[PDB]
């Protein structure tokens, strides 16, 4: 009755492994030894399988789950079969709503620890004391498209981390750029109905490339600066690993004395910002559209734990009023070069869940879950979030029991005098559902605030006016911003923000809806309205031509801390490089190649044009992880073709492409010995060029070279010969 | 902070106590040392209170649980108000659908255990050994009433048991009744709807005295049978404890060498059989609408615990066409004197739950749940209950996971590739979730049918015939089985019918519909069919006259089994007795009277004019526990009136009204020294009679006269006295 | 295939008659001359029956809703009767939750009309011309029993009126006393729990004679005002029709000059103020726990209007 | 039932027959059809057994299964002819 294969070969080893070395699997079959306090907490829910009967819900064995009851072995079947009808019907309830945005997302569990104690500026207790660790749940997720939707398309990111802590749950429920579209939530049902998929015919999915979305932003200028910002190869990270993280909005943090100071939250990448360009991550939703979620997973099994340290902004409440723009505008970011980010503490993410639904799909972040120590800020897009993630659970988590989900139950103490609702888990034993009451002396009781594991208590903040729904009009300022992030991008970057908004908006209907945001455009920077007119056909008028600029931030030309690129900080753990193998691989520059990239935590993928193995020219058999086609180099970050026979795959076309599209899409190739007649299909001369390496063997500096390349990320240099290319 | 009285006089002690002693509490608080494998199992979602702090459901302290967060403290309310918000929240949703049926109902926690191993006639394993202990759920219940409805309605009850064996839940979900109305499935919406109160102006609750159940009824005749038993005073126990169970359906018994045996299963009342009478019942709704959850929750606590003995009618499948009526006509029942009950084992009802929400109300019995030893039939009744149970949780329960619900859940190993559905909370760690995979070595696994352990297979019953909607012509017969009923009834017990009967035909608008029934009793006993017909002034033709009653089922003239009261089996422990205090109580009486009361089990009320305190007549100060306003007579078993200054309550308007309700309602009633003069305000003529004890002074004959008139429960002999009564 | 008797004895008058002279029927068969805009916008969405085929929600029509499609007479019932599967799951789901207070409770239709403009205090349409005729959609209830529970209980009377205006739906939410127990919303929660059924047992049923309800009153010296109605007759009203209604809070009215005036809002019984006393009250929740609810619907039956100013 | 909220799913506009559609089903979620029958029962005479079953015939007759002839024992076996 034993189905699996005698070598127990169906079984991934519970060691870290690299990408593609071992199926991948439940986080805690994977690595039953990485354990927090959270993780811990699952074990009462956890549910094995091995050595198991087949049951009913009910607990009633079943001898055959493969057959119907019927009269007959050829006849109806009967209503009688109530162990059909439980699995059917437990199948055809499988699906709970999706979340309204940031439907498709991926998620980790993890931990955080600070570097220093923050009491002299927050109460807030997980952030007390440098050995103090708090468990964390993470998920990275896009904003537009449904759960089934790619995830390299061109949209906002999410970042949201439950922080498990000893005074209660903390959501940090951020983004990935610095600021967000609108001002006020109650516009959020506009720009969101905007952005997603048109009513009549639910097109486009994932993008806001379409008509609705454009009139949107040319009828709402505030939406200039985030639109900036997805236009721009920030909308196209390379992975979650690789991205910012923002709170967005300014906070309040409140130390035990009482004292207010404004923050904003950050979270900075170790591994660095790197992101996409533009053909090559609409080609991979494509060709793989699970990618971010695959490399997320697949990092964690190999050891290489994702890594963001936290960091604020901090801003003296006497300092509230001192810059061009309002604190409160959540369409505002505060440059760096005004106000230096302070690190707090740092992040890693070490393991995967078990079960993606149980986990990921019903964790519930919303950033009104604060702790004492935190507060909030009359921040208009802040205050509405608050009403919505509540309410929106009811619905997508069935009632108002989502914290017994274990997923979002607390680690710490809860005890309150709510009762029922449906699911209820908990079973009180409290004589009293109510406060105050005697018959329960009153238990559990309130609290009073106070310097460690006190009540909450909101910041006495003076409120004067009268009652208006009306926008302040120091938030009614829209160009400046997107200037100074327009300004601070290499001349690369610039290019490709002109090449994203030139191609959103050529696929857009309607022409007057592009010459209106050209306009917009010309109200930001005239270079840029100028190069995008080009690519859409329209010319400036006159008056266009003479837009006064919008003035500096605070007397900012450029924060370079805007750039994906500008401060160089990639690191090369947890790439990827695709080995172009051929019949009679040349083994020295295999083992060179090989040994150079593990040394650096760069992984490899070894292609030929069919699975299987080939053998070495020293007899070394070489398994193969997919071919040409079925990894494409969309999928890698570098391409190296080491010698041999050179003459097995010189005339395959998938093995030419291979190279012609790593070219055209800027990432580094290296090619030894007779690899270097493919010089040929990229059109590069005999001398050479910068971003190709090449040399007799893959020996001495030649692995170095590479690495140094990949350690840059791409060639940037090589965008005036792409533009040409086949490919 | 301590809101509790100094004395600990808010806190129940942790004892069994008799009604009325101490508050009533959650059973963990009450009976803390009261376990079973059930009980045990649920610890793990149990939540206490005390020395715990006041937190939101994500575990943040609160500070001021006493106000919004407004601004200015005269100022509106912010949106900001996580705290207001989340507790409101869960308070708007706390309410989840009502039962379809059966949506009043009591509940309580016990055990099982058989008297032997029946692995002769049943591979259950909960019945394989005297050993075998089995944790229960038992719910009690109406039919028509909503779960806000009264418990003393005429109604036919429920009697629901969750078996928690090592193989499997086993729900054994039955009736009060040994028939039901219908018998084929498809028409138990019109009956329920029929019953239910009517559509337009939803009434009357809790009541078949409405013309759309008449019409139905008298439309359908193979309602008849239940209708009889509904009309007399099986429709208003006394007690979930003095009534019988039976689970309707023939079920199978199957063998480890794969014999099946029909079974009938009943539940036999160890405190024997006890009804109200009509009036009292009706008042009683008013004066004590949860008088039954009342009972049965106090009975517990003082440690009456409810029992009832499990039984067996037994039928070999060789005899399935040896009677006069179907064995799977859910309309007939099997009579006793043809097929007796085989007691098999005892079921203890032995501690209350915590939180009635939590155990009772999303506690899901169905009867499909059967384990490897039992099976099905084709009863029509009973093939179609098999899809509704499982159906109607979807939307009662919220979902598909609705055995993770805390009572719910099995006690033995649950595993199977069913995944995800609302609120699920099992983390399934298997990598496969489909069946046969490799990739697990295919488990959880299945497993044969066997003696032990093994498999659900069904008997492989032959079935022949063309797909049809009809009806089996051996169920067309109506009336022979409402006449065996009839005739097995006392001359007081079938007066009763005839006045249930009567009450209700009153009550319906339309007079054809009461003429349409009264034809009806005429085709059943035309001396049933004159008495209802001339309490509604209707007449009988010469036709109705002259039909011929339906034939003696298998011979019987009679089955005294089907009375409540013609084989005495009543037992006094647990009944209760009125005390009727004056200012002077003759102590000397009172120490005799409880004394005795004590020795028997008997628990006692004192009652007076006020509440307070008395003090007899040697100083004794007796505590008062009600006024007779407030536990009226309708709430006890019997009054007891000692002597003393009588003088005090002669002229008390509800002292004498006491007495003359205990009266009307058949109840025993004691007099000693002056208290004999209240013979006058129920015309006891001075020689006394029957029924009414009564002695210089109360002592061992006096005590032991007014026990045994209450082990025979009511004095029926006083019927032809109450007509001219005015109560 | 005709069950109704000849005489045609089964169907009431649809005329006004006294309680008890006809079997009470729904609204539009009862007296189907009475409209109003509301009752007249919901002619799309009401449905007959006479002279109609039975059949499934899809339209099939049935021809045997007596059986289930069994193999053989004596047989197992079939998975294929999708006939029986469909009508059991709508019955298997026929219940919503009930609301969470005020959960029994007697509605009907009606009209309102002002008797003058009051357009110097307020802009709101439906007070802005003693012509305009707004329909309204009336539920009176009793606050702490679920749907099945008695009329007559001891409680306070919720008397919530929808008003279909011309510039939106107005909804005045009020209860037959003219305060509330507590002051702050955010212990209305704490307040329902403890007159509510206690959490162990689920007793008492429609009442607050209990030691969790006092408790908090003896705790919370707020609730004495409305406790002190609640003891009183009031909380044992006659009938609906014999009650005061009120919005409890002030609101603000607002003219068209920007113009705010505090107001209270009040209804007053044309039938006068009358209850019952408690002895009363309690035996009639056993003799009819429908008493309120079939006055309410017989009194509208015999065309003696409830009115309220 | 989950998906679409209840049992009234053929009363979502786009699931609607256009033809008739009469029968004693009442409640459930976001119920739109307001029933007038007296009856939510049949058989009644309140309101003479309407809506009416209708025997199966050539054209707008009930529907009647085929009266297949089924011959077995009750069991959970695949047909060997699948195999
Ligand atoms: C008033 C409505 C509203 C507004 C203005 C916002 N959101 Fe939001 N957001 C929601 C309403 C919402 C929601 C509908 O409540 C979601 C969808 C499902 C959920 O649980 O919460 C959500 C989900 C959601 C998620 C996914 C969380 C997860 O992985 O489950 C993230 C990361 C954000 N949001 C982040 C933001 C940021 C950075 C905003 C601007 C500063 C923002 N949201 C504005
Ligand atoms: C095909 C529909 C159907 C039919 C013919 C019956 N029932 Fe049923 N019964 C249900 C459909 C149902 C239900 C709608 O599925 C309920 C209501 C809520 C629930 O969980 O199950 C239920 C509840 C229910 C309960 C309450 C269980 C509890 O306490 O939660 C009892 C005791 C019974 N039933 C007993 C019977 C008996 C003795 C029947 C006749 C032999 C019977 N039912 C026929
Ligand atoms: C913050 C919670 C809360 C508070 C403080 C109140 N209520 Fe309320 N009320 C509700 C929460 C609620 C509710 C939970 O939202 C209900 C139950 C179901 C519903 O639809 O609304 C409701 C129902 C409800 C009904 C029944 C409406 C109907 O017939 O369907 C009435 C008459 C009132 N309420 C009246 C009042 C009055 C006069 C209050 C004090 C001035 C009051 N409520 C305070």
């Amino acid at each position: 009755d034993s189905l699996a294969p005698e070598d127990g070969s169906h079984s991934p080893a519970a060691e870290p492994t690299p990408p593609g070395a071992q199926p991948t699997a439940p986080g805690s079959l994977k690595a039953p030894d990485t354990r927090n306090e959270k993780l811990n907490s699952l074990e009462d829910v956890r549910k094995g399988s091995e050595n198991y009967a087949l049951t009913t819900n009910q607990g009633v064995r079943i001898a055959d789950d493969q057959n119907s009851l019927r009269a007959g072995d050829r006849g109806p079947t009967l209503l009688e079969d109530f162990i059909l009808r439980e699995k059917i019907t437990h199948f055809d309830h499988e699906r709970i709503p999706e979340r309204i945005v940031h439907a498709r997302g991926s998620a980790a569990h993890g931990y955080f620890q600070p570097y220093k104690s923050l009491s002299d500026i927050t109460k807030a207790d997980f952030l007390s004391d440098p050995n103090k660790i708090t468990p964390v749940f993470v998920r990275f997720s896009t904003v537009q498209g449904g759960a089934g939707s790619a995830d390299t398309v061109r949209d906002i990111r999410g970042f949201a981390t439950k922080f498990y802590t000893e005074e209660g749950i903390f959501d940090l429920v951020g983004n990935n750029t610095p600021i967000f579209f609108i001002q006020d939530a109650h516009k959020f049902p506009d720009f969101v109905h905007a952005v997603k998929p048109e009513p009549h015919w639910a097109i486009p999915q994932g993008q806001s490339a379409h008509d609705t979305f454009w009139d949107y932003v040319s009828l709402q200028p505030e939406t200039l600066h985030n639109v900036m910002w997805a236009m721009s190869d920030r909308g196209i990270p390379r992975s979650y690993r690789t991205m910012e993280g923002f709170g967005i909005h300014t906070f309040r943090l409140i130390n035990a004395e009482g004292k207010a100071t404004f923050v904003r939250f950050h979270w900075k990448p170790l591994a660095g910002k790197a992101s996409l360009v533009w053909d090559e991550a609409q080609k991979l939703t494509g060709r793989d559209p699970d990618f971010h979620r695959r490399e997320l997973w697949e990092a964690i099994e190999a050891g290489d734990f994702p890594e963001y340290e936290l960091g604020f902004q901090l801003i003296p409440e006497e300092d509230e009023f001192k810059f061009d723009f309002d604190l409160l505008d959540p369409t505002k970011l505060i440059p760096e070069e005004l106000v230096p980010v302070q690190r707090v503490g740092n992040m890693v993410l070490n393991r995967n869940p078990d079960n993606f639904f149980a986990e990921n799909e019903q964790a519930a972040f919303h950033p009104g879950h604060i702790v004492p120590g935190l507060d909030f800020t009359n921040d208009p897009l802040l205050q509405g979030r608050l009403f919505s993630y509540t309410d929106t659970q009811i619905s997508r988590l069935g009632g108002p029991n989502f914290h017994e989900i274990p997923i979002n139950r607390p680690t710490c103490p809860y005890h309150n005098f709510q009762r029922d609702g449906m699911h209820r888990m908990g079973i009180d034993t409290n004589p009293a559902n109510y406060e105050p009451n005697s018959i329960n002396d009153n238990w559990p009781r309130e609290t009073p605030p106070g310097p460690k594991r006190g009540g909450f208590e909101s910041y006495q903040e003076r409120v004067e006016g009268n009652k208006v729904r009306e926008r302040s009009p120091s938030f009614g300022e829209y160009y400046s911003h997107p200037r100074l992030f327009w300004l601070s991008q290499t001349p690369f970057e610039q290019s490709h923000i002109v090449d994203g908004f030139s191609f959103e908006l050529s696929k857009v209907v309607r022409p007057y809806i592009r010459e209106r945001v050209v306009d917009q455009l010309a109200h930001i920077d005239l270079t840029l309205a100028q190069a995008v007119a080009k690519n859409l056909g329209i010319e400036l008028t006159d008056d266009q031509l003479n837009i006064t600029p919008p003035p500096d931030v605070n007397g900012l030309k450029k924060d370079p801390s805007l750039s994906l690129y500008a401060i160089p900080d990639g690191d090369v753990k947890g790439r990827v490089v695709a080995i172009l193998l051929n019949d009679e691989v040349r083994s020295a520059d295999l083992l060179a190649i090989l040994k150079a990239l593990k040394a650096k935590g760069v992984h490899a993928k070894l292609l030929y044009s069919r699975m299987g193995e080939v053998t070495a020219d020293d007899g070394t058999v070489l398994p193969i992880a997919a071919t040409f086609a079925g990894a494409p180099s969309l999928t890698v970050d570098a391409v190296i073709v080491p010698c041999g026979n050179i003459a097995d795959i010189a005339d395959n076309g998938d093995a030419n492409y291979y190279l012609m599209e790593a070219y055209k899409h800027l990432k580094p190739i290296a090619l030894a010995g007779d690899a270097r007649k493919f010089k040929a299909t990229i059109k590069i001369a005999d001398q050479g060029e910068e971003g190709i390496v090449e040399a007799d063997s893959a020996d001495g500096s030649f692995m170095d070279e590479l690495l140094t390349l990949m350690a840059a990320h791409r060639v940037w240099s090589r965008i005036p010969k792409i533009d040409k290319i086949p490919a």
